[PDB]
């Protein structure tokens, strides 16, 4: 919500309260999953060719006790400041989205699941700390519909090596016309010494790229995505040496509020030390959201797992149904 | 404070800053006790028979250092979303108040102490996670003043068994007219396997109920409460097998802002393994609040303990004086 | 930002997002330093002689992962409530600034570094919990420009002895006239039982004082500060028995937004068990801020260390450069 708008500064205070329950035979995917979000987004007119901005956003879990587990799963998601230069681009620095998510985002539209290859603290695939990002939308006022980005990532040496990284760079590009769109992105970075002493994954470089296509118009959404990761997909005991990742989704928006969705996700891991080849994501998803208005909604999401019992990286293979009730402002 | 109200959505951002000091021999009840609260509460008109809503609230302690103890005592208190269907009731889901607090609340009006049998993560007696709640005010438009609710609780398997529960149900009912009110509530739920392995308390089911009466008019507040808990009152080393719980309060509001208060609290535990019967709450309370206006107040509260020296359940038995200065919005 | 102003109550919601990066050969001062701040400050008119107020403020680090280190370095900075009595002063209680920071603050104007002797949970040099503070500005309306304060500090017995204190008191005084100002302040406190068993610093009593003056007008800022601490300057392994502390700074504000700065800081610790005398702070600082307007700015700060590589307290001696981009509201 815009709660301040005066003398060239605007300030949005936004958030949501999400009542949420999972039903599944798995232990870790069953029970209460309620949570809340809070953030600000501000914008200030400096002159005719320059505008400054900033944003912060946090996750408050609603399924902890008020005792020793109170802080579990709570965290800042975004935190950055930047400058917008008229037609000539934007630059911002802080905790933000990696450029490979410009591609991975196109199938990340399910009511509760989806988006499985874009994760936090994972080089360029999701939200990461220490990113410097330049974007130019509409290509300096001449080739509109054509968007481009370039990004630098500074080293983060963390106690948890699966959430660490060394220096890297990324780039992305997308074009839209008449409801059709296409996008691609590539990034690469150094791995840290601690990442190279883990049980899975060998190599000096982490690389991620993905590419995709969509039609998004006339109440219709379709998109398909393919990509690959080297020494970069995060697994339970380290990183996969290489992966092949694919997803696809189809949705329609009825005028009276309902929006059904069907999707399929499959990813295969390759040359895991002592294990070989094996699927690490594989499921069909069917669900729907009902929008009462722009502030209230409800949903059901049904994840139909198609991994098997002899899964050889030990990944769980049960189903889940999710039921959600959302108030947002 | 209402900070936004536009096109059918309203958003109240509320909170307070409480400067607070305890005087006592206890040690765990003697230093600085300063804290702050922040929350939002929102409401959106969907159509003439349907409003959506959501609420979140958090506690930030003000008596920690900025070092390693910085997070001690910090937590989410409330987090839920719901739908109100005109006269046919309301439904919300998340972290909210258990229905037995509909009765326990009537003597929870002291300046600093009081409310001792209604606590967090304690089945239905206070704030608990995973509550699905139905309420109906005014009985479908037919009986003005008459309220009831029905509530389901999903199990919470936590590392701390004293803050856990299994599945359960609860219900409540109250009537008000001409300044008088009356209320009762009952709930029951399964206990977890770990709750059945603690040194105090044995049994498969936990039960809580309480009932009360009040007069609230002409600057006068009086109320009395009686109830009992089975395998559900939390003690130092587990749960009491049975309890008998009683409290009573009397207050008067002078026109120039001062509001004195006196109360008495007595609770008895029965058949504790290796101990037998013994009081676990027993005290007299004297205090006063002075309201400067609806945003500012100050108070003193004097708790006069009557538990016995070196008692057999190990409960501390000292007095405490509390002094507070409160800014709220 | 002022977001509510109605019937005598107003509420300011304020904060900032700071993208910040450090460059240095010291590994503990290198990489991402992004963070964000959020707070409220409210005020309520009671009558012609009486205003209530309250404030809370929090620090959210932006350079943690979303995993197990998420809460690292996050904390409440301020939390207090108070009363303003027209001309005859103010009183507040909670977590606030100690009165010796009335003096130390005059050189705490660098873009990033500086302010080294005023720190959190350090008796009266910075922000501390449990402070009762009385101030009188303008000396009852009689002696204009002349400010006075007196303060009581309650005991904080914490697990970390380096962030503890016993009971104490402080006082300060300042005068301004014609762009010139002068200030001095003194406080003294008991030390806790555990503080007296550390490797460095002995005595059952702590003391702090500082004094300084400034010229602040016609786009010029100049100021110098000197003070001393007994059993109160916090070092790595306890407290220095005595210190001599000095700082000085000079700044000019150009009309088009630029503000360069130079400063020099030197503090010497004296009579350290097994060490004798040794410097614990020593550097030259050059930097500048560019203000785009009152909501957006950018800065570079260059810390030129002049401690020696064989320092007897083992304090690191490399240089650091900080670059920052700041949005605030
Ligand atoms: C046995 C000691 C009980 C604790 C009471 C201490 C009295 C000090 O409080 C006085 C402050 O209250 C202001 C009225
Ligand atoms: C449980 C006692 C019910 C109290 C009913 C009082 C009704 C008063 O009359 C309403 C006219
Ligand atoms: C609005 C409340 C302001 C209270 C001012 C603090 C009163 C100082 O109180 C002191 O602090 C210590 C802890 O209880 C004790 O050891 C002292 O006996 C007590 O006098």
């Amino acid at each position: 919500a815009e709660i301040y708008n005066k003398d060239g500064n605007k300030l949005d205070l936004y958030g949501k309260a999400v009542g949420l329950h999972y039903f599944s035979d798995n232990d870790g995917n069953d029970g209460d999953k309620t949570y809340a979000r809070l953030g600000f987004k501000g914008e200030t007119k400096i002159n005719d060719q320059l505008t400054g901005y900033g944003q912060w956003e946090y996750n408050f879990q609603g399924n902890n006790s008020e005792g020793a587990d109170a802080q579990s799963g709570n965290k800042t998601r975004l935190a950055f400041a930047g400058l917008k230069f008229g037609d000539a681009g934007s630059f911002d620095y802080g905790r933000n989205y990696g450029l490979v998510y410009d591609a991975i985002g196109i199938t990340d539209m399910l009511p509760e699941f989806g988006g499985d290859t874009g994760v936090s603290d994972n080089f360029f695939s999701g939200r990461t700390g220490g990113l410097a990002t330049y974007r130019n939308s509409g290509f300096f006022g001449l080739v509109d519909g054509l968007n481009f980005g370039v990004q630098y990532l500074g080293k983060n040496e963390r106690t948890d090596a699966l959430r660490s990284n060394g220096d890297g760079w990324a780039t992305s590009l997308s074009y839209d016309f008449d409801g059709f769109g296409i996008v691609g992105a590539y990034g690469a970075a150094d791995r840290t010494n601690a990442q190279q002493n883990l049980q899975w994954g060998k190599g000096d470089k982490a690389e991620q790229w993905a590419t995709g296509l969509k039609y998004d118009a006339n109440n219709i959404y379709l998109a398909a995505l393919y990509g690959e990761m080297r020494n970069a997909a995060r697994l339970d005991n380290g990183f996969a040496n290489k992966t092949q990742d694919f997803s696809v989704v189809a949705q329609y928006q009825f005028d009276f509020g309902l929006r059904p969705s069907i999707a399929y996700y499959k990813s295969k891991a390759k040359d895991v030390e002592g294990i070989g080849d094996e699927d690490y994501i594989n499921y069909i998803d069917i669900g729907a959201t009902y929008y009462f208005n722009k502030n209230m909604s409800t949903y059901v999401d049904y994840q139909i797992n198609q991994l098997k019992d002899d899964n050889k990286l030990g990944i769980n293979n049960d189903d889940t149904v999710a039921v959600g009730l959302v108030y947002q402002f």
